[PDB]
């Protein structure tokens, strides 16, 4: 009637994930069943079986709910430019909507965070400095973003009962994608130097809605869905949690395949 | 339609919040209304109402879901032992049962956290090193506790829009009450050393309910309400939310007499 640290490690090693691995999570800790410690249960056993060697990831974006008052160019009016709070990498909380555990890493000793607001991604272990350095703030689901390191180094992405629809890096083929019609999305972001406000202009893919016209907004569920049924891929539980395990760079090339194949050329 | 960091500070201002305060926060963030950073613009309000000379204090509490196993004599069964994760007062998270902002507070840059994981306060300026400092861990909301060095102090309680009968500054009056059949409580805690797990057990006057027989669960709202009924605390909104701001030695002094009166001698 307990998770604990030690079970739903052995779970994980059932699953696929291995010594040394960067994994990347998606996790809906109510799913995984009762916890001793909470979703710290589950940083823990991740760090258990990747050991010091592996390195734990999660998407953190940024609690940022001054989207609401841009007007048409992305930019803040300004009677509310300095009441916007600044993004600091160090102090923005995590965004919540997919979960509490990207925060809960983001407040681990250790867990470095990248630049990128919108796009950064949380990192703890042998990588993490590498994963998180110099996130380029114009497009960054893209060439030089963690979720491009991601496949380089050959990590891995699990999903912890969350639905399929929430893996990051599909964005990173979204990005990747060579077909026509792509939707971007302009925003202005104010960002924390030791000298005060700066602010600055963010251009990337729009990540809100699916790239393209003509896809259903949870279609990422469908290309995980069709990857798992082509025999890749592993499923299994994580403590009561259906769960999801896949290669980073394998899913990327398939969700770009599957993009120029129904669009473009 | 958003409260910001200056408004919060100037509705603080109004209800009574001064220069130098050490402040006690109980919030119910979604009260308060739509805030532009979450519940960290409740914080940033709080250190600039008091500036660097105040302190901003939250109940931690401690999460620890392992007393469903305890037997009678309160200790942990061999079985469960080593899979119980030991209170690091660093790493622990605090108890989210009466809102985020105690854990919001604990994991901004600089806050302190005492010893005595079931009476844990947070603490974030310029005593929070004697706020928590030595916490003993038997009887940890008496003598040389936080909510006692709280009073001495000087310091103020503020309900931001949170239920009257959270204020945990009252357990502090039930602990000195000279009243008859006190109720106590007895468990066993884990806690994490530079050489292991070190196992203890830990004697209180049981909060977990009133501190004797015949009253109500909520009967600290009672309280809280007769002493702003007697001309005592300010009453007002911080942003949207109806708060309550009170002097700590002047609600504990009242809650000792309120009990005092109505049982013992
Ligand atoms: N969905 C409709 C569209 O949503 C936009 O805002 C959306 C946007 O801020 C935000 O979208 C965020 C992005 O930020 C972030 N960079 C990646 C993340 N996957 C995505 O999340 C969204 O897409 C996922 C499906 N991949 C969903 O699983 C997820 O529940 C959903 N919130 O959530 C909001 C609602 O989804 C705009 N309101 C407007 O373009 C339109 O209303
Ligand atoms: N209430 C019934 C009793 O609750 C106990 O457990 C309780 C205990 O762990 C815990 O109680 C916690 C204490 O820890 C902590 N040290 C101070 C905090 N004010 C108190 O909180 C409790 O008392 C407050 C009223 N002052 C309420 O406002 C609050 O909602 C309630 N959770 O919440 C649990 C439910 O309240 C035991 N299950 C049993 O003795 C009996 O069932």
């Amino acid at each position: 009637s307990f998770a604990t640290r030690t079970s739903l490690a052995a779970d994980l090693a059932a699953l696929g994930l291995a010594w040394g691995d960067a994994i990347m999570v998606h996790a809906a800790v109510s799913r995984v069943g009762r916890l001793l410690d909470g979703p710290d249960t589950i940083i823990a056993a991740l760090r258990d079986t990747v050991g010091p060697g592996g390195t734990v990831l999660a998407y953190a974006d940024w609690e940022a709910r001054y989207e609401d008052l841009v007007d048409d160019a992305g930019r803040v009016p300004p009677e509310w430019r300095e009441h916007v709070p600044p993004f600091d990498p160090q102090r923005s909380r995590a965004i919540r909507d997919n979960g509490v555990l990207p925060e809960f890493l983001r407040t681990t000793p250790g867990t470095l965070r990248s630049g990128n607001p919108g796009a950064s991604l949380v990192a703890l272990g042998a990588k993490a400095e590498w994963f998180t350095a110099d996130h380029p703030l114009d497009y960054g689901y893209g060439e030089g973003s963690p979720l491009a390191k991601l496949v380089e180094a050959g990590g891995k992405v699990l999903m912890l009962g969350a639905p399929l629809d929430t893996l990051t890096l599909l964005h990173h083929a979204e990005h990747l994608a060579d077909i026509p019609g792509k939707r971007i999305k302009r925003i202005e972001v104010p960002f924390a130097t030791p000298t005060g406000t700066q602010w600055r202009m963010i251009e990337e893919f729009d990540t809100g809605d699916p790239i393209v016209a003509g896809l259903a907004e949870d279609y990422f569920a469908g290309i995980v869905t069709e990857f798992l049924a082509s025999g890749q891929g592993r499923q299994g539980l994580i403590g009561a949690a259906p769960s999801v395990l896949v290669d980073a760079a394998a899913i990327t090339a398939f969700g770009v395949t599957w993009l120029e194949k129904r669009f473009g050329t």
